[PDB]
């Protein structure tokens, strides 16, 4: 699915995310969120199975941004778990983990949970 | 945190997580699961703020590993979200992903989530 | 909300969730599963919000369903825990986790996470 | 595990969770937080399994907290889902999710995931 999944995707919330996949199985790119303590690109890296079932079940992935670049630091790492479906329509499902750097008094208050649809038209 | 990072962790689970921090906030390694359908070391990559807060807050980070090497594919991948907590007992505390490929029917069941604990010795 | 919330919703998987907000706080109710190891209604309860701000923002709540009935045991329980927003089309948005009964050794694996969204026409 | 489940918990936060178990598989009580927006005790309900596997697995659960009570209100709403594990050093280990009432464009930030592990002793 190297083809399918490198390029440029959308998600709900009008997030950019681009990503080349590897033959070795690699994720590398850029994703560009268009809310949150945040602005232009960072770098994410992520890996996904290079080479899946043949009885019409998705593609697993992940990739993971840090919220640090050359502009901001939100101080705050995301990570996407899903899987991309090719076909007519392709879409990335993923639901997402977002961990903001906390004092141990306020660890329990460190994570944000939510999900995310990307696809390649937005 | 580069040097904090960087080495050799374990989990609650007795899984391996070997892993080299870059100044440039990335995470590169491997993982070992001591359980699932997992055999030896798979590749991972990720991503940490390179420039914490100094506050006594932890350090955010997070990496993906696909569950496919040259022994075995389980059509999975998992990512862990969290933050490094330094100090006498270092500490990298994650929530995690488990994303196994589905059709489209089974997406719903697709999705594991847990939370693993890892330290410096074990 | 007593009014928006009371009543017969449907999730994205053709589930079936019959609930009444009572004046103090509760959820009751049933539901019906289209997909997973399920069959017919199973007694749901939870709790919400009944005096949400008035800013906009949607209503706090969640319930509970455990799989058993008096036709078939899953072993299992899943919760829900989202807001209802409401309006021209309302709808409850949730994430769920789904734990499975399991033995000590197996319990990283007890729990799927997901999302449904519920409106009132399906 | 009625008897088992039924009494006084408390979780890793200090909090104090306090159920009684229902033969028809109810659970009510009330729940006292340690941290957040909170105060005193709040009402819940909740869900387990009243006739598990007899095989060593632990009791599937959930229950709901809505965070208003006469002294506050949090506008948000926190589910646990777990497993009882009886025995010698009984647990409830659990996973939530903890959601406050948005405004749309909020929404991706509505939601907090955590882990909480509750023993009879504390
Ligand atoms: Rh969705
Ligand atoms: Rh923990
Ligand atoms: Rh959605
Ligand atoms: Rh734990």
């Amino acid at each position: 699915d190297e083809a399918g999944i490198t390029g440029t995707w959308y998600n709900q919330l009008g997030s950019t995310f681009i990503v080349t996949a590897g033959a070795d199985g690699a994720l590398t790119g850029t994703y560009e969120s268009a809310v949150g303590n945040a602005e232009s690109r960072y770098v994410l890296t992520g890996r996904y199975d290079s080479a899946p079932a043949t009885d019409g079940s998705g593609t697993a992935l992940g990739w993971t941004v840090a919220w640090k670049n050359n502009y901001r630091n939100a101080h705050s790492a995301t990570t996407w778990s899903g899987q991309y479906v090719g076909g007519a329509e392709a879409r990335i499902n993923t639901q997402w983990l977002l961990t903001s750097g906390t004092t141990e008094a306020n660890a329990w208050h460190s994570t944000l949970v939510g999900h995310d649809t990307f696809t390649k038209v937005k």
